[PDB]
DNA sequence: CTTATGACAGCCGCG
DNA sequence: GCGGCTGTCATAAGA
């Protein structure tokens, strides 16, 4: 097999990395790697080295990285420009693996874990480790295994051992439901005392070491607690063996109030998993505790338990470690589904980084340029330091706020790296300057041609035409690979098919190979059906992980900390993409007046970055609403007239645009999305918009598939915000399918019922909910101060309410907290109390808060208030005889 | 982050 | 004694 590398660390000197060599063991190497650099010189010197400003250079090779360093630093103290990979890790990879790396991920070593820690006071902190470690599941991926070390004997209990078979029972048998899947997987250990474990855990560490380190919150808890606990008992040096370089860097990352302890592990990948989702699921989820997400991917989440679960291990040690062990196999599942490791190592390895440099656009881009350029003997700018200077960013319009009874939508593609290409922006492809008039100007073609010379973006920037950037072709690489990698991808999941229907591979290859193959088997057609599955598999990450690219260029190129970033460029991007949204709101109203004899007639009702909403109501009245047999014969009619009518339109505009701007090649495409109107022959509304980022759609069709029953696209209303009731997102969203579907009368009787209905509710469903931030700041002992918002005057009241029962749970800074209205004159003394989320509250007061709640107040606050807010808009009445004069601001 | 809106505190001015 | 309006805060919704 071709080698690759697992981790790589610079320390002092010497690089050190660990990679699979040419059989496939794992091993680990110290290189003391002479790096290059560059500086410019005369053009009387000749070499092959040149920056991508076309300047020639020379190539500085160093005894060690030491030199690299100072020279650098010396380098800019005299004020020249010290040009090359700057991160000599990269540059490593970069030299050492000049090639496409291929991987075998069965030789990377994925460690995936969790801890318990018996806490009686509150949140174990993991710079602190107070508390001895009580359980701990280690998952290896190379053996398959769950290896479980259980603490029986603490401060806090001595307990009997956990039981296989008790285990593997069901629920109802007193077991703990753990899946056939891993019962044969788990190795046991238990232990007498804490010391035995941790020792036991850190020898099982130095056999087994982690490449990935990853599970549930890791990186935040699991990594400092165990290092920590390691560290103030065995000594710093114990804890240290932890990392396969023994060298550990202790970082204290700062918040938007506090911060928080991570360890660095020379040596290992930490790849925690509540990273790996929030980066690449792309789902806003309100919560990311891993019983919600569990629940949300697998629809199982974790294993219940009754009681705190700081008084588990005592009175269901059982219970304990199977918790502990389902965690773990949570975690697995949920990968096992997405695959966000695979894609780690795949993205890791194309950029040649270090894996964990995936959360980070610059590194991630920075080496795909680098090594782009270093294959053809080009030197990258020196990072230069930049003042964070806020630029333009997306044109929203404002939408008159109204009822909307048909509405398609369109989307321009990959706009932002679309622009790029387009206009060719590159830090080395600026060509000058030009007079800016106001963009309105340009919007309407009223302005002077900028050049017929240069490509330009309306912000006043020109761009060599003739010349290939460096951005600009990289991104153009990845498009063109995204459709390469989705070309095998269409293929083997596409002509794949003909061999699995059969029974009863990157091109589909010619009618002797598919030829061929005909003969019924056992060892053939149903195993190597295995094949073509299992090769579409890498399709699907090679395209994810080019998306992935595309979409984070901008962000990178926005970014004072990119190699390539450049004020004028970033606001050329963004300034572009304002006037194009513009133009094509110009073009398509202009082209909607033309065809349906209006004029003057704001068509596009809506705006948003890359994206516009075009009222389809003339559309339809051409026709005339009667001659259709069916809501599925208009959604059909607005389709073809997307399709045939708007989209060469749109195409002629943005050509149009093309030539105006004098672009390098036209690149602004329009996909048609959404289509949304009212049923057939109803009194619904279609749709409605209250303001920016604010609306609610009855879709049918969003481009190509055509849904079987309509579905609600709501956006930025109450219904879409967590901190909205459970009950009452409910009725809002039924409010608003009634308002859109069934009409106004539908909405009333809703209305009417929900308020008669209102009390009889639960309490947690009506509470409302919001994150508990600088709780201290307006804590004026106990009470509220200057300033402070209604949800912590909510907690403040609970403490005070709370303060002397430890059964209580207590309301912690960053936690989730339900909210609740108090009636005047409630013992509270306050007019709101606030308790920790997902939780009944205490018994201490629950009957006594039941009582005092303000009911009218919750209904009006959370219901009516934001409910009028949507029939406000769609000038609806939510119940009979609202006098018409509300309307108007006297 | 940039684009946003909305809940709520607290100012100022209002015979 | 509330509008009007600025500032903290919460949270989308796509990067």
């Amino acid at each position: 097999m071709k080698e690759f590398y697992l981790t790589v660390e610079q320390i002092g000197d010497s690089i050190f990395e660990r990679y699979i060599d040419s059989n496939g063991r794992e091993r680990t190497r110290e290189v003391e790697y002479k790096p290059s650099l560059f500086a410019h010189c005369p053009e009387s010197q000749a070499t092959k080295y040149f920056d991508i400003y076309g300047k020639p250079c020379t190539r500085k090779l160093f005894a060690n990285m030491r030199d690299a360093s100072q020279w650098i630093k010396r380098m800019e103290d005299i004020g020249l420009e010290a040009l090359g990979m700057d991160d000599f890790k990269l540059a490593y990879l970069s030299d050492t693996y000049n090639y496409e790396i291929k991987y075998d991920h069965t030789k990377i070593r994925v460690a995936n874990f969790d801890i318990e820690v018996t806490s009686p006071d509150g949140f174990p902190e993991p710079s602190q480790a107070k508390h001895p470690i009580d359980a701990i599941t280690h998952y290896d991926s190379i053996d398959d295994r769950f290896y479980v070390f259980d603490l029986l004997n603490s401060p806090y209990g001595n307990v009997e051992e956990w039981s296989i078979e008790i285990a593997a029972k069901l629920q109802e048998q007193g077991g703990d439901e753990v899946p056939s899947e891993i019962i044969d997987k788990i190795i046991y250990m238990p232990f007498d005392n804490e010391k035995e474990l941790l020792m036991e855990y850190l020898n099982f560490w130095q056999q087994k070491t982690p490449v990935i380190l990853t599970g549930w919150n890791v990186e935040s808890f699991a990594i400092p607690y165990v290092y920590n606990r390691i560290k103030n008992i065995f000594g710093e040096s114990t804890a240290k063996r932890l990392s396969p370089h023994r060298k550990t860097r202790v970082k204290v990352i700062e918040n938007m109030y506090g911060s928080r302890e991570i360890i660095t592990l020379f040596g290992i990948s930490v790849l925690d998993y509540i990273d790996l989702y929030k980066k690449f699921s792309f789902t806003n989820q309100p919560s990311y505790s891993l019983d919600y997400i569990s629940e949300f991917e697998l629809n199982v989440g974790k294993l219940k338990y009754d009681g705190p679960i700081s008084k588990l291990r005592e009175s269901n040690h059982q219970r304990y470690i199977s918790y502990n062990i389902i965690a773990v196999y949570r975690v697995l599942q949920i990968d096992a589904k997405r695959q966000f490791i695979n894609l780690s190592l795949d993205m890791g390895y194309y950029a040649k980084i270090q894996i964990q440099s995936v959360f980070s656009p610059i590194k991630t881009w920075d080496a795909i340029i680098f090594n782009s350029l270093k294959e053809q003997n080009k030197v990258i700018p020196q990072g230069r330091s930049h003042p964070v200077q806020p630029y333009p960013g997306a044109f929203v319009k404002e939408p008159i706020p109204n009822r909307y009874k048909y509405v398609m939508s369109f989307d321009l593609t990959s706009l932002y790296p679309s622009i790029i290409r387009q206009v060719n922006i590159s830090p080395e492809t600026i060509a000058g300057t030009f007079k800016v008039a106001p963009l309105h100007d340009y919007i309407n073609a009223v302005a002077e041609r900028p050049s017929d010379v240069y490509s330009c973006s309306p912000n006043g920037m020109m761009y060599y035409k003739d010349r290939d950037g460096v951005v600009p072709t990289e991104i153009t690489k990845v498009f063109n690979q995204r459709k390469e990698h989705k070309g095998y991808m269409l293929a083997a999941q596409r002509n794949g098919e003909i061999i699995k229907e059969a029974l009863h591979y990157r091109f589909d290859f010619s009618d002797e190979i598919k030829e061929k193959i005909k003969k019924l088997s056992a060892k053939s057609l149903n195993e190597m059906l295995f094949r073509a599955q299992r090769t579409e598999v890498a399709g699907m990450t090679a395209q994810i992980n080019r998306k992935l690219l595309i979409n984070s260029l901008y962000g990178a190129l926005g970014n004072v900390w990119f190699r390539y970033y450049d004020l004028r460029n970033a606001t050329a991007i963004t300034t572009f993409g304002q006037m194009a949204l513009q133009w094509i709101e110009r073009k398509v109203n202009e082209y909607l007046n033309e065809v349906c004899g209006t004029e003057g007639e704001a068509f596009v009702l809506y705006g948003d970055t890359d994206s516009i909403y075009v009222s389809a109501d003339k559309i339809i009245d051409k026709v005339g609403e009667s001659k259709f047999r069916d809501t599925n014969h208009w959604v059909d009619f607005l389709d073809k007239f997307a399709r045939e009518r708007m989209e060469p339109a749109i195409d002629r505009g943005f050509r149009e645009m093309c030539e105006y701007m004098n672009n390098k090649q036209h690149l602004m495409f329009m996909d048609r999305e959404a289509i949304a109107g009212p049923p057939l022959g109803s009194k619904g509304i279609g749709g409605f918009w209250t303001g920016k980022k604010r609306y609610a759609l009855n879709v049918w069709d969003m481009e190509g598939t055509r849904y079987a029953e309509p579905k609600l696209k709501i956006m930025g209303l109450e219904t879409q915000k967590s901190s909205t009731p459970k009950a009452v997102q409910k009725a809002l969203k039924e409010c608003i399918r009634r308002m859109l579907q069934e009409g106004e009368e539908s909405l009333q009787e809703y209305f009417k019922e929900f308020e008669k209905e209102f009390r009889q509710l639960n309490y947690i469903s009506i509470a409302s909910v919001s994150s508990a931030n600088n709780i201290a700041k307006y804590d004026v002992g106990g009470f509220p101060g200057p300033k402070c918002p209604f949800h912590i005057r909510g907690i403040l009241t609970y403490n005070r309410a709370i303060k002397g029962n430890i059964d209580a749970p207590q309301v912690v800074e960053g936690e989730k907290v339900y909210v609740l209205p108090l009636r005047e004159g409630n013992p509270f003394g306050d007019k709101c109390i606030a308790w920790p989320s997902g939780t009944e509250i205490t018994d201490l007061i629950k009957d006594d808060v039941l009582h005092w709640m303000d009911y009218t107040v919750l209904l009006e606050k959370t219901f009516i208030k934001p409910l009028e807010g949507f029939t406000s808009a769609a000038k609806l009445d939510y119940e009979k005889k609202a006098s018409l004069f509300d309307m108007f601001d006297f």
